[PDB]
Order: structure tokens, then sequence, then C-alpha cells
């Protein structure tokens, strides 16, 4: 119930949300239908549009007007936005030539430049180039400002998940807007786009840019907008409250765009029809400008215009339909479209099975544009799992296509009549979904390309722009310091925790009980001498490229060193945390000899106690072992013996092993070949509450049967080489390049439905899906990587961010 005869005279978009027994004059009190009765007649006029004409220039005052061109406008912040332009002979800020802001030029009494974030919904990042004649303004903007090629959202990438990810710098599955349409379990409650329900405060999690702000004493205009307010109104209030005394002024702004995806929706990411609602936001953003400008705080402002995400073509006619597999379709509950969540209809349903749901849904077609995952087996790269609000059983559904539960779902009730020609909610790689950034301002750079992120990093560069310490985020801060001129953030590299055993020479071989044997009794003082060097450290100048990985939790750990890999032994979790070497574009792939097949040795520097052993292997059924340093790159006959060392040595099952055997022997190579050498860092991951944090040891829940080697959920390798490829990986000056993988330690291979086919046709399809940050890995192990390289740590921390999406242009 709302009291809605009071009023909403001088209260027109009130910054403070009004409880009863009031009426509201907010921008979002439409939605609400919480009104006062004379809100749209006080705050949202129209008469005679909003543009001044010649005609109207110095008019006598008139308060029915939409905006005011009379002499006294100015003063009071509500002149049409082209007012100066009309009245006063000024030309409009797009046809002014760019000159560089170094330095903010505010009016007297602003003390920080305000930020405006212009956020346009499903505004693909092609259309910056592909739009570009129709978009003046925002041409101007990217050219003279800091812009990336593109901006990679979160997934899903749908709107609610992604601006509040832009809000709060969080993963979805931590703000907990995990789609448009969500049910939580603990609640018993559903989150829809239409309704009251999604106002609750209980499903907005972290803590978003405007709450951040109000909390350390800097005001904030109101992000939402209702969609009835037009967008020359949205303008002309921001623009009004800019001119608000300093005490009262909001330092940050949103304005949000419901185009281009409103159309793009009914007729594609690029129908023809899509080219006015282009040009209708270019005016739009013409009018903010305009409107600074004769504020004078065009050169005193940060303006971002961003995407939420960009837009793909779709349509009726391909959905698959979870009739065609399931015999029990009733049984399950689906949220539908570019992504599919799966759970029981009924909880009291004992006989719904999600194993064998998940079976008749997998590789049933050999065309199939969907694939099921448990959420757990998603890619990592998503993080899209620790949160109750997404369903255990998970559909990636292919570009261009949607999934439904039954053909009557498409052609009756929501999806729009076949009408509909694009959509959006696919994987976060996908090209199509990509979407804008251009940052401009005078904490921004001038003319400046920056390389593709991630929008999870923006709210730190937000704070940093309004001078606020930001809520803890899964922004990596610093990591885009490189977008901007001053304001920079300096973090310091974290502190290692654990210091790590040099261990010798201390265990003979007979106190070794492990069930293992090696053929390796064949027999000189050059040749001891110099394997007591290796063991030494003679060569981890080599191996080990950007120093070692600072270990960052409490543990216990052994450096081991070798003629051709360096390597952190866990005593905890008896197996490497890192192993690093380095393959030069000349090194020579071999094969293990026929002697050395189950040849597996004790390693006289680390105890019995602390080893793996062979018998556990031979009694589990399921498990197998691989190794980490691959025996198939050994530089010599001699240090291939290192290679079967027990504590180079990983549970993996055989389907695994069929992944990581032809990685090591054929890939590793492939892109030393293709890199002038690769510096690789490998290891193991234990994550089985996936909450894509490292486990501690309590948390494992699964070891090699009769013993207390804990399994991987996950392999990860990070694979490091010169920028400029013209230089050796082990002698590069500049800048590195990196490419990583997480890839999730399964029993079989049904993820990969050709994988009844040689390695060659299936393996790398797999890598690329499970492609990784360096910052996912480092979340995922407690390890801190590149720690000493001659760059700069910010420098760093963006090559940590960085994913290889293998997508093309
Ligand atoms: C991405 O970035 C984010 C942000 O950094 C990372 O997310 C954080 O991850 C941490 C580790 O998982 C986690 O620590 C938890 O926190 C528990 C307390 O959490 C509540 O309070 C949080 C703080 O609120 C205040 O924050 C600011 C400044 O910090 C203040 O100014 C304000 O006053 C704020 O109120 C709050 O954010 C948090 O929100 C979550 O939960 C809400 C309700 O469910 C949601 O609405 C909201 O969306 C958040 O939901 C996410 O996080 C939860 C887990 O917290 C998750 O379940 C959801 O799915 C979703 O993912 C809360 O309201 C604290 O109780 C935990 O401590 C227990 O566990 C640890 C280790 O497991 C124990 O050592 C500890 O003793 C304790 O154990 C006890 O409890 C156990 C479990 O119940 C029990 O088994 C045991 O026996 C013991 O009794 C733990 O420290 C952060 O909460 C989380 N923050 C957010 C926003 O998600 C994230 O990891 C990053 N991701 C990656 C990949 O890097
Ligand atoms: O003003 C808005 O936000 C501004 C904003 C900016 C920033 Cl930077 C951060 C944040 Cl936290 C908020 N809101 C108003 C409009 C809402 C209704 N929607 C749909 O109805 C819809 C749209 C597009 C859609 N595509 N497919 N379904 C859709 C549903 C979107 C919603 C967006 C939220
Ligand atoms: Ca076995
Ligand atoms: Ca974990
Ligand atoms: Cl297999
Ligand atoms: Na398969
Ligand atoms: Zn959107
Ligand atoms: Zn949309």
């Amino acid at each position: 119930w709302t009291a809605t005869s009071g009023s909403c005279k001088g209260r027109c978009f009130e910054l403070q949300e009004v409880g009863p027994p009031d009426c509201r004059c907010d921008n979002l009190c439409k939605s609400y239908s919480s009104c006062c009765h004379d809100f749209d007649e006080l705050c949202l006029k129209t008469a005679r549009g909003w543009e001044c004409t010649k005609d109207r220039c110095g008019e006598v005052r008139n308060e029915e007007n939409a905006c005011h061109c009379s002499e006294d406008c100015l003063s009071r912040g509500d002149c049409c936005t082209n007012y100066q332009v009309v009245c006063k002979g000024e030309s409009h800020w797009v046809d002014d030539d760019c000159e560089e802001i170094k330095v903010p030029e505010c009016p007297a009494g602003f003390v920080r430049p305000p930020l405006i974030i212009f956020s346009v919904d499903g505004f693909r990042a092609s259309y910056m180039k592909k739009g570009s004649k129709v978009m003046p303004n925002i041409e101007k903007l990217r050219s003279c400002g800091t812009h990336a090629p593109y901006m990679r959202p979160v997934y899903p990438t749908k709107t609610f998940p992604n601006l509040y990810t832009l809000a709060t710098g969080l993963y979805p599955e931590s703000h907990g807007i995990v789609g448009n349409s969500m049910y939580d379990p603990v609640f018993d409650a559903s989150f829809h786009l239409r309704g009251r329900e999604k106002f609750n405060h209980r499903w907005w999690g972290g803590q978003p840019l405007w709450i951040t702000a109000t909390k350390q004493g800097v005001r904030a205009g109101t992000f939402f907008w209702s969609v009835s307010i037009p967008h020359e109104r949205r303008i002309l209030t921001i623009l009004q409250w800019l001119s608000l005394p300093d005490n009262e002024r909001p330092s940050v702004y949103a304005f949000y765009s419901e185009q281009p995806d409103f159309s793009g929706h009914k007729y594609g990411p690029f129908g023809p029809e899509m080219t006015n609602p282009l040009r209708e936001i270019d005016k739009t953003v013409g009018q903010l400008m305009d409107g600074l400008k004769q504020l004078r705080l065009h050169r005193c402002v940060n303006v971002i215009f961003v995407g939420d995400h960009g837009m793909e073509d779709v349509t009726c006619d391909r959905t698959e339909f979870l009739s065609n597999y399931l015999t029990n379709v009733d049984d399950i509950t689906l949220v539908p479209g570019t992504l599919g969540r799966i759970r029981a209809k009924s909880i009291n349903n004992s006989k719904y099975d999600p194993k064998t749901i998940i079976a008749a849904l997998t590789c049933k077609k050999p065309d199939q544009h969907f694939k099921p995952y448990m959420k757990q087996h998603l890619p990592k790269r998503l993080h899209y799992a620790n949160n109750r609000r997404i369903e255990d059983i998970h559909l990636l559904v292919d570009r261009r296509w949607h999934v439904a539960r039954k053909p009557l779902d498409v052609y009756k009730k929501p999806s729009g009549k076949c009408f509909f020609q694009g959509d959006h909610g696919f994987d976060n790689k996908v090209n199509s979904m990509q979407t804008v950034f251009v940052g401009y301002g005078p904490t921004f750079k001038y003319r400046t390309k920056v390389p593709p992120f991630e929008n999870i990093e923006l709210y730190n560069v937000m704070c940093d722009l309004l001078g606020l310490k930001p809520a803890p985020n899964n922004g990596t801060h610093g990591s885009l310091n490189h977008l901007l001129r001053t304001n920079t953030f300096r973090p310091t590299m974290p502190d290692e925790v654990s210091r790590p055993n040099y261990p010798g020479i201390m265990y003979l071989q007979s106190e070794f009980d492990l069930g293992c044997t090696c053929d390796d009794k064949v027999e000189n003082k050059l040749e001891e001498l110099n394997k007591r060097l290796h063991t030494k450290g003679s060569t981890k100048e080599r191996h080990l490229l950007y120093g070692r990985p600072a270990v960052l939790y409490r543990t216990s750990y052994d450096i081991l060193y070798h003629t051709d890999f360096e390597s952190g032994y866990s005593e905890i979790f008896l197996m490497p945390l890192w192993t690093s070497y380095t393959i030069s574009k000349q090194a020579e792939v071999s094969s293990i000899p026929e002697h050395l097949t189950n040849c597996v040795r004790p390693d006289v520097r680390v105890s019995p106690g602390f080893s793996q052993n062979c018998l556990a292997y031979k009694n589990d059924k399921q498990m197998s072992y691989g190794f980490l340093f691959p025996p198939y790159l050994s530089s010599s006959p001699e240090a291939k013996y290192d290679a079967f060392l027990v504590t180079n040595m990983v549970p993996m099952y055989p389907a695994f092993k069929r992944v990581w055997a032809y990685f090591q022997r054929v890939l590793v190579k492939k892109y030393a070949s293709e890199r002038n050498g690769v510096n690789v860092i490998s290891g193991p991951i234990f994550d089985y509450n996936y909450d894509g944090l490292r486990d501690t040891e309590d948390e494992i829940k699964q070891y090699v049967e009769g013993s207390s080697i804990p399994v991987p959920t996950h392999y990860y390798s990070i694979i490091t080489s010169c920028l400029d490829f013209t230089q050796p990986a082990d002698k590069c000056d500049g800048p590195l390049s990196v490419s990583s993988f997480i890839l999730p330690h399964r029993p079989d291979n049904d993820e990969s439905c050709n994988s009844s086919e040689d390695e060659s046709k299936w393996v790398e399809e797999l890598m690329k899906m499970h492609t990784a940050r360096v910052r996912d890995i480092e979340h995922l192990t407690g390890l801190d990587f590149y720690r000493k390289t001659s760059r700069s740590y910010s420098e760093i921390l963006t090559l940590k961010t960085y994913l290889h999406t293998y997508e093309s242009e």
C-alpha cells in the first residue's frame, strides 16, 4: 500500500528512497507503482520537446517546458542540451577537435572529477567498427579516450548478472544474481524479470559501487531508470544533479539505455533495423556531451561507455528440445534459452536421478547443439558453480541456438511468437557476446588502445576514479592501471607464507617399501660431479625463469632440483604443487623406453613416509598415474631417469592420461616450435567444493584406494614465452606472452563426443574449452607466480588476468 496523494513538488528525482506513508518521486517509483499523483506532471514534462530553436532563445522562463532556453537556464542547470549551440553561437562537442585532457578542469567547489557511467544494453563489441559511420559522438569518445577492442562479460551473458558484476567487481556466483530468472531453495523463492520479488534485498549480495561510495562519504546518483522515463529526461536529470550545491551533488552517476538490446532481440545483431537505435544512442551521447560542455564540465568528468554483453543471431527454428532426449521430461524443471539449468520438478520425487538425466543428454545426436555438465565440471574460467541458486545440472548451449523443454514452450507463452531474431546468454568467450569499453576524461589516457579485459575488473577502476577503497572483489587491483593517467593503484606482491625445505640425499633405497620397481641399476667423476650439480640447482635458471612461485598458505614442502625441471613437492599432498621446466624451439621429443614403461623410482631426498607408493595404484582398479615433467622431453637418456621419480608422479584416470599424454608428447613441443621455446609450470588442483579456491587437506573427497594420496580434481599448466617471438623464451628482454589451462581430471571423456577418435582430433578442442587465466590458477592453488621478472608488477598483473580465448577476430 502507498498513500500517493502526497506531492513531488520540489522532489523530482529525489536521491534518497523514501519509505511510507510517503509517495515516492525517485527514478524507480514507476517500477514499484509508488509515485505521487503529480509525478508525471511535475517530473516528466515534455512540452515543446528537447531542443532549443532560434525562436525560443532568450524566452521568458516557462515552468511547463521540458527544458529551457531562457537566459537564466545555465544558472538553474536546466537548459536544453543544445541551448548554447542554438542561442549562443557555440559548436556541438562532436565538431570540436580533440584536445588532450591532462588535468581536471572543473568549476570551483568540485572536490574530485565526477564519474558518469553510460551503460548500453546489448552493445556488441563489433558495433564500434561496423556502426562507426552513424555514431560520430561515440567514435569521438573512442578515438580521443582510452578504449579496448572489446570487453569480456561474465557468464551467463545476460543483463542482470552483468550489470550487477559491473557494479560489484564480483562473479555472479558470489554476488548471487546468477541469472535473470532464479530459484533460491533456501528462501524457497523465485526471482523473475516481471514482479516484486526481484526487489527484495536478500537477492543482491556483495557491495555495489553506489553503496561503496555512500559508506565512504561520496554521494551517488541513482543507477536504475524506469523504462518509461525517456532517455532525454535521464540526461537532463543527470545534468541537473550535476548543478546541485557542492554538499548535495553526487560524484557518481549511471545512465542506462535499453537499446540496442531491445531492437537486437527483434531484428538480430545486424538487422537493417539496427542502424536507427545506434544513431539514437549516439544522439543521446551527443546530448550528454553538449550538456556537459554548457556547464563547463566536459573537461572535468570521467565518462565510461560500457555494455553489459553482445547479441547473437538466434531464431525459433534453432531450438533443441529436451523432449527429444528424456522419457521423463515432466519430472524436471528447465530454466531455458541460451543456457539451460535443470532441477527436479518435485523434491518429493525419489526416482529423479541426475546421473541418468546427464547420460540421456550426452552425445545422443551427431550435431547436438548443447552439452550437459554437472556444474562442478563446467570450465573453471566460467566461475559458475558456488551458489545454491545454480542448479546441479547445466546445459552449455551452442552459439546461435536455444534449448527448451518441449516444443509447446516455444510457439506458446514466453519464447517470442517466433518473431525473435537475436539473443545472448552464451559462454562468455563467444565473439558475438563481447561488449564495449571506452573511458574518456582527465583520469583516463589520451588516444590509447588497451588490450581486451574482463568486466569484473572495472569496479576497482571506478573506485580508483572516485578515490574509494573497493570492497573485497574478483578484480585483480592494478591489472587495469594501464588505462589510467593517474590514480593508479600500486599493490605489493603478496607475502610468502611458507618457506621451502631444500632436502639433500637422506634415505637409502632399501628404506622404501613402496611396491615400486625400476630397471635402473645400469652404470666416472665428470658425470658424477655433474649430476650432483644438477641436484643442487645448477640448471634452475634455465627451468625456473620467473622465480619460484610463492606459497601463500601454511604448509610443508620441498624444492627438488633436476637437470630438466624443478618442482615444489608437498609433504602434505604427497606430490608437487608445481613443476617448472623450459623446452627450447629445437628440443627433441623422445619415447618412454620399453624397459622403463612401469619404472617408478624412490626419491632419496624425500622420506618414504612422505612418498606415494606403487602398490596403491596397483590395488586401485580405477586409478593410474602420470608424470608432471614428461619423460618424452628429457634432455638425454640419463636425465630421463629423473622423470620416473616417485616425487614426479600424480594420480590420473586412464581416460585422463589420453589427454595428458597427448599434451605432453605432442602439444608442448608444438607450442615450443610456434613460440620460440616455452616455459611450462604444471601441477594438480583440488577443488572438491567447487568454490574456485584451493582446498585444505580435510576437503578432499577422494584418495587412491588404500592410501593417503589425494586425487586432484583438475590439472593445470601455464605456458609462458616471449611476446617478441624472435627472442627465445629463456632469453626474453621485454613483455611475456602466456596461455594456460585448467583441465578437469575426469574418469571418462564423455565431455568430448569425438573421443573414440585419435587424440589429434579432440584433445586440443578440449584444452581450448578449458583455457584459463593465471589468476584462476592462483586462486585454485594458493600460489603466486611471476615473482621475479624484470617487468612492472602492474604489467605482470595484466598478464595474470589474460585469457587465451581461441576465437578469431
Ligand atoms: C570473489 O571475491 C569474493 C569476495 O572476496 C570471494 O568471496 C568471499 O569468499 C570467502 C571464502 O569463501 C568468504 O568468506 C566467508 O565469509 C563468511 C561470512 O560471510 C558473510 O559476510 C560477508 C561479509 O559481509 C560484509 O562485507 C563488508 C566488508 O568485507 C562489510 O563492510 C559489510 O558489513 C558486509 O556485510 C558477506 O559478503 C557474505 O556474503 C555471502 O553470503 C550472502 C548470504 O548467503 C550472499 O547474499 C552473498 O551473495 C555472499 O554469497 C557468496 O558467498 C557465500 C560464502 O560466504 C557462498 O555460500 C555463496 O554461495 C556466495 O558464493 C556473508 O553474508 C564466513 O562465515 C566464512 O567463514 C567460515 O568458513 C571458513 C572457511 O570455509 C572457516 O575457516 C571459518 O571459520 C568459518 O567456518 C565456519 O563456518 C563453516 C561454513 O558455514 C562451517 O563449516 C565451519 O564448521 C565453521 O563453523 C568465510 O570466511 C566471503 O564471504 C565471500 N564474499 C562474497 C561477497 O562472496 C570469492 O572467494 C572470490 N572468488 C574467487 C574465485 O576468488
Ligand atoms: O536501469 C537499469 O540498470 C542500470 C544499471 C547500470 C549499471 Cl552500470 C549497473 C547497474 Cl547494477 C544498473 N535497470 C532498469 C531496467 C531493468 C529491466 N531489464 C530488462 O527488462 C531486460 C533487459 C534486457 C534483456 N535482454 N533479455 N532479457 C532482458 C530483460 C534490465 C534491467 C536493468 C536494470
Ligand atoms: Ca590402477
Ligand atoms: Ca575449494
Ligand atoms: Cl577415454
Ligand atoms: Na567421449
Ligand atoms: Zn543486457
Ligand atoms: Zn537482451
